[PDB]
């Protein structure tokens, strides 16, 4: 690459935390700068690190299963500010040809909003098929959390244990994502603003029994703990503070 | 390589952004220089980074599907200027022998125009065959976005979800490409000019039902949001500015 | 990644020990700092290193088998202190697609408690199936420690040898885990407090014979040598001391 | 290797461009030096970078198909000059044991002429066999560009699309090759001379129909756009200039 | 890992020898220090290097075969001294999922004793099954050293040649292991003491013939050349001396 | 290795060319020194680089095929000089267990002569068997250059094309080999002498037709263009000159 | 490993040659030192490099075949000297689970003698089985050098060509081995002594014909060109001289 073009090669940090008692979501960001007299302007980098707990629990006594259909994070900003959005690693890499269980996407990013949906793709349950987020079957319906086939105890006790399911459903998925935003250097004004609509697109798995064979049902987006926590970026001070 | 020849080994940045409301395309470039008294002249490097959203949507109520057949980017220049084009990484690498879903090409580059067509090659749909860009089948026609085979709801609601399709069709494909252009050092004049005909070669997928089995149809190039955005390179100032 | 964003690249230690004679658990931590005038605040890193012996022994004369169902470590803190918890490597990595024998989890970490359960997933016994922690079979019940099928000597002598079983059951599993906690720099007060509820979630394997074929039984959580050893962090002195 | 001999380890750039309107070929070279008081003499390195477009087009209305049979580059020099040729990376590596589609060769290099033939070896067409450069079949003849088997439209429109064929046939193959030439240091005279017979060994693919099954034919070397562009090396000035 | 936590990265030698003529065991250790004003205290590292010869010989005229069942090394210390034991690389790594022939274990290490049993797991003999340390078969008994099946010469001459057996049985297994021990820096007193119970847990392989088919027998722990060689550590002098 | 012994780690160039018009062979060497006050003496390294063209041609009108059976290079020296030969990378590496087409050998090197025979091992011809250098078949005899099975044109035109054969037979094999020679430092005298018997062990492939099925024949060593070119090493001047 | 223990990381050459005309064996050693004020004592490293030619020849007119059964090198020393032997890389690595053709062993090394037997393990002959050093078959006996099965010429001419056999049998195997020896620093006396019993454990392969099918025979150790060449180490002078 860099050698392929035969080029010689040549082309301040902090942290944050906050938690929601009702929805239970941990949120963080990290930044870094250089004082490069050769580079054009300042660059700030947003890491989405945190913990969107799955709250994989039987809220309702089939069982209604509050599970994370797709944790989604979007770093959205008001229009009036002069900022602009540049890079969004990870990108949707060319689907090259493996079916990962959480296929992260970079939802179609306009110049102002860029947001991933780290969705729940296939999960193998008790040595069987894919079972993606909207996994939905004629008989067994969705198939995220079917503890077993031939259960005998109380249905409330018959729900797939968090341990055996995908380790993200039980205890959430920490977002490992990032992106950056840009603007000319010699502009008088500086201010910006963020949205950071952290999402936990909840979904239901109802295993209802026919008297011949178990079934399943899914109530997609039955809730969404989209605890929108708008952030504050302090650019000139070379700090990020909520 | 370098050791294979037994040689000892020895053989300023910025950013841009802009977006189109009608067509929805994000565009960027990045550059770099060295002050190498040993090297002959100046070198500028163009990164094509951006977001050509797929606009994978059912515009018309079969469904007409505005999907990106082949995002194409071409860095084309007027003849009169004294510049010349040198390197175009990625190149068409020797097809060595894997069928990637987007096989990037470097359309036959004359000395003045070099342009990739990052085309849509095979995509596996619901555990089946390749389905390239011009994928076209006797019965099912093109096969990009067939949600399922035995659907039962409204056809407008029966179109492959963006989530399950290739992550590029849903939310676009960020171009990861580059190239460079050259010219002698001791020339009095400097000026150049660019074209950057960003392309989103739209294409249609029509699933029309025969009453016995679904079909498909493709209206290739039914549109082309070839939002040609000519760029401006400011060479002497060691900056790139639109 | 770092190159994918086209960035140039730019973004005091000690030890402890203690042992429990009744429960037999070795516990350790290690830390490190930098004096980075560019970084925002201080960072301390907790390594969980130690030895939670399995005590894989026949306590009761089927045999009752004190084995480690899931060593669990949780670095939990009181509410009143101003500290906050940031990073928890290892995280539950996206289940990407291998069935490891101990699938470490990061139990749903609230802002205050983060705790892994390094559980006992599949183990192959005498050239047979998975046998996870809650491995439980209609006939052979749990199947951790079945020395053989057709034994002939005293049952107390017929229990799977620690050597042949998973090397963690015999001699314990040293935790290789870590996490960190954060707080603003310019706060007047400093004090914190830890819990470190080291756990050895004991479990039983009872092989009871039917006179036709051996069986098994599991008494999950029949004990828990949850020898809760709360730790003391001395932050200002740049030392960790129990 | 270097360690295998137990040795301690110890054992100015520019660019060019030019294009041909009639034949359509882009040509480039890059060089590098060191001022090594320990090394014996001066070394110059020739990179063959460029673009020999395939001109994969239906010139004649079977179709006559101007495709690149084997791009060939030869760095040949007059006899009278005192220079000598040393290294030719890539070499014909020991065929070690994969059938690449373009097997580059280093045609038998005399001391004066060294020239690769980056020939067209196997290419898979519509999920079938190898089809090398001189691919020639009893019935289907050569098999480079057979769009399909059971076509129905005008034959001029029935020729394999450049997109689906090997990406080198459509848009050419950029040569990634190099070599070097040598001479004693203390010689009074310096002058040299080059040939650089860039070649595009054109070849034809004629698909003629029998009324029972399509066929093919190949008219090897029906043309050769051997646009011989002799280069000029300016050795003493530590520059290469056409 | 280190990058996964987004940290910047920042967190005197000798030798010994001795041999036993009766038991034939070579023993060694190596150490290293840093003068780190930032680190808390001193660290010493014990390498177990040596040669515990297998003495794979027919002592008794079936044959009684003095072979190393499990070389075991334990670095054990008296209670009264103020030292403590910290790290024991190699640890019992999570059995991740290969059946190695010597599966090293870290016997359940209390705070005072840590000892590996580098046991003899499966060995393929004449293109057949695993044959671990306690390998024991109904007919062929243990199966370490069965030269062949259909032998015809004197039984004393019919014992598996050391060359064909696992290279550890013939000529011993050099221990490649290590561990470390810790203590506060500001303690007035320093003295410690070691045990280093080098073990060669001898075992017998008796091939007794039934007149229909050979058999085998194993007399586990028939001897143990546990030549306990207690070592002396000279901590303050930054030397280790026996 | 180096770490395996726990060691801390610590344990002038030129070029030549010449060509033979009758036999057509290119020959080169490269050297390197250090001024290591710690090392004992001087070391010179011989690289065998060059081009022994295969001259894969139909000299005689079956066809007699002048092909390179085994390029061989030997760096042989007179006895009287005080020099000695030390290292011969590449060595015959332990045949570890792949059947390469040219299995390089290091013919049994006495202290004075060391010479490789980079022989022609298996080559796959038209999707068939190995065909090593002395490849010789009852019916098809040697099988290096059988263009096809069912040819129909003139036999002189029916010989395997150089392109399809192993790329070494067509255009020769550049030797990538090396070795070194040694001598005490404090000896008054210095002079040495070389032989460098470059070899091209020619061999014939005669395809003679039986009227039922083609055959082959091989006249091994029918010639040997062993153009012995003795070299001259100028040791004291730290130069190698022919 | 080093990171696994969480440590920061911190824990004069020459050459020789000699040859034997009767037995034909090349022998070499290389050394290295550091002036490490922190390390305890001096370390010397012995490389066994050389060439033990196989002398794979038909000495006797079945054929008696002088082939190298197991090159063996032993660095043995007199008892009276105060030296001691420490490290022997390569060691017998845990047989981890491939059947290499020469399985190097480290014969049971007492404190004074350490000697490898780089034995001849399996070799594939004409697309058939393993054939180790003591390879010995009921019918074909040993099977190192059976040119073919159905030969027709003179038996003296019917012996496997050195080219096709394992490249070590034809031209010998250069030993790539090493080891080191140790002693306290503050001892008044220094002198040592070596043995270096270079071995070429010759063995015979006799192919005797039954009139129905060829056979083989092996006369193991029929000779042993154990040309014992005792070496001289000059330790204080930091040189090794024979
Ligand atoms: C109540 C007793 C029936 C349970 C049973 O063994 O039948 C299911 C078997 C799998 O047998 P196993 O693999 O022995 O047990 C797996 C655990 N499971 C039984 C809970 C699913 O699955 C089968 O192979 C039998 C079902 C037929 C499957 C093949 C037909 C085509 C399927 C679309
Ligand atoms: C309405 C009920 C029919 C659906 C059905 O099961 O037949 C299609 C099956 C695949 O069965 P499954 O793999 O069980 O289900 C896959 C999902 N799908 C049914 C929506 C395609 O595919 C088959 O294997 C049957 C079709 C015959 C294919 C083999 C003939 C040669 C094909 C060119
Ligand atoms: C008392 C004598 C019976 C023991 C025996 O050989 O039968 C079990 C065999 C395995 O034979 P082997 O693999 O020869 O021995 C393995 C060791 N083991 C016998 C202790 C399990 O396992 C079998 O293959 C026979 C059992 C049938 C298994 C297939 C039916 C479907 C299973 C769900
Ligand atoms: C007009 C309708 C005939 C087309 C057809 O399906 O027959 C060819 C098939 C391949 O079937 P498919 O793989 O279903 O379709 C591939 C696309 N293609 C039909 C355009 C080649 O290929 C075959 O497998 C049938 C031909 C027989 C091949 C086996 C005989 C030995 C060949 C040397
Ligand atoms: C006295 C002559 C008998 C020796 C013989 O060839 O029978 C054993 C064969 C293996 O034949 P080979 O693989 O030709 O020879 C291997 C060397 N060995 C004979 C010394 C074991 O092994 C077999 O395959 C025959 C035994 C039956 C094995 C299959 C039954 C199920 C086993 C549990
Ligand atoms: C004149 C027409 C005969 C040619 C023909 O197709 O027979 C040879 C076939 C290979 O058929 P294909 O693989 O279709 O064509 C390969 C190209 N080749 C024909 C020039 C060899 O090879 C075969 O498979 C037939 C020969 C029988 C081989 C199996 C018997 C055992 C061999 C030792
Ligand atoms: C005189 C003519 C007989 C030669 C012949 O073709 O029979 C041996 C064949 C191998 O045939 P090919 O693989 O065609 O030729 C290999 C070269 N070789 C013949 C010199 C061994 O090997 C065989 O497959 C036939 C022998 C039977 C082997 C299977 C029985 C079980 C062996 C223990």
């Amino acid at each position: 690459a860099d050698s392929d073009i035969n080029i010689k090669t040549g082309t301040k940090t902090g942290d944050l935390v906050t938690y929601d008692k009702e929805n239970g979501m941990h949120k963080k960001v990290f930044y870094s700068f250089i004082d490069d007299k050769n580079h054009n302007k300042k660059l700030l980098v947003i890491r989405t690190k945190g913990t969107i707990a799955g709250q994989y629990r039987v809220y309702s006594e089939k069982s209604g299963l509050a599970w994370p259909s797709a944790f989604k994070v979007q770093l959205q900003l008001p229009d009036n500010e002069v900022a602009q959005i540049s890079d969004y690693y990870p990108r949707n890499s060319i689907d090259t040809k493996v079916q990962p269980d959480f296929k992260t996407i970079l939802e179609s990013p306009t110049d102002k909003k860029v947001g991933w949906k780290v969705i729940f793709n296939n999960m193998v349950n008790q040595n069987w098929g894919p079972y993606d987020r909207d996994s939905w079957n004629p008989v067994y319906g969705n198939q995220l959390f079917m503890k077993t086939r031939n259960g005998s105890m109380k249905a409330a006790d018959n729900f797939l244990d968090p341990n055996k399911a995908s380790s993200l459903l039980s205890s959430g998925f920490s977002p490992d994502f990032a992106t950056v935003i840009t603007m000319d250097r010699k502009a008088s004004k500086q201010q910006t603003n963020i949205d950071v609509i952290y999402e936990r697109v909840r979904d239901d798995y109802q295993l209802h029994w026919t008297s011949t064979n178990w079934k399943g049902t899914n109530t997609k987006d039955k809730w969404t703990d989209r605890s929108s926590e708008r952030y504050k970026i302090d650019w000139e001070k070379e700090e990020m503070t909520n």
